């Protein structure tokens, strides 16, 4: 299983205002191939936002990453800091 | 809830070898204050490793981050790339399913 972790500068709405504006966005992710779960990341004080995605395979993740970067440009996000890793299942199992 | 997102350079064991080797370390983490869960991340190809932790709050997260960054020096991890974020609970649930 691959874990996609990315964040970017963001001035946009935070907290509940963000949950409202980006609700359609969130729902569209559940329709992405190989998508397992995402934890939405945000930081008002540092003007950043992002997310931790978990895909079944690296190919599903890279595909999403490429697409979502293009998409993020419409929110005016010019640079996307991302990292794609493999998940060590045995250890992750121990930690919940 | 706070989310600690971190990773660093790494040559150490990977795959099952890492699972075997670091197993002690994993269960000692379930004992950390404010700790909820962790996803161990690794990339042998790029020689990197790290983890995604979810604590009950900033204080818990930062205290662990200070503790961990120090002991990581023993495995020869000079510097660590970290980020502390707040989680948007509503949206996360739409995608936690």
């Amino acid at each position: 299983a691959t874990l996609l972790q990315l964040h970017f500068a963001f001035n946009g709405p935070f907290g509940d205002a963000m949950a409202e504006q980006l609700k359609p966005l969130a729902e569209s992710i559940n329709q992405e191939p190989g998508f397992l779960w995402k934890v939405w990341t945000e930081s008002e004080k540092n003007h950043e936002a992002g997310g931790i995605y978990l895909f079944t395979d690296e190919k599903s993740a890279l595909a999403y990453l490429e697409k979502h970067t293009a998409r993020l440009k419409n929110l005016g996000v010019e640079e996307v800091v991302a990292k794609v890793f493999d998940v060590n299942e045995p250890l992750s199992q121990i930690n919940q």
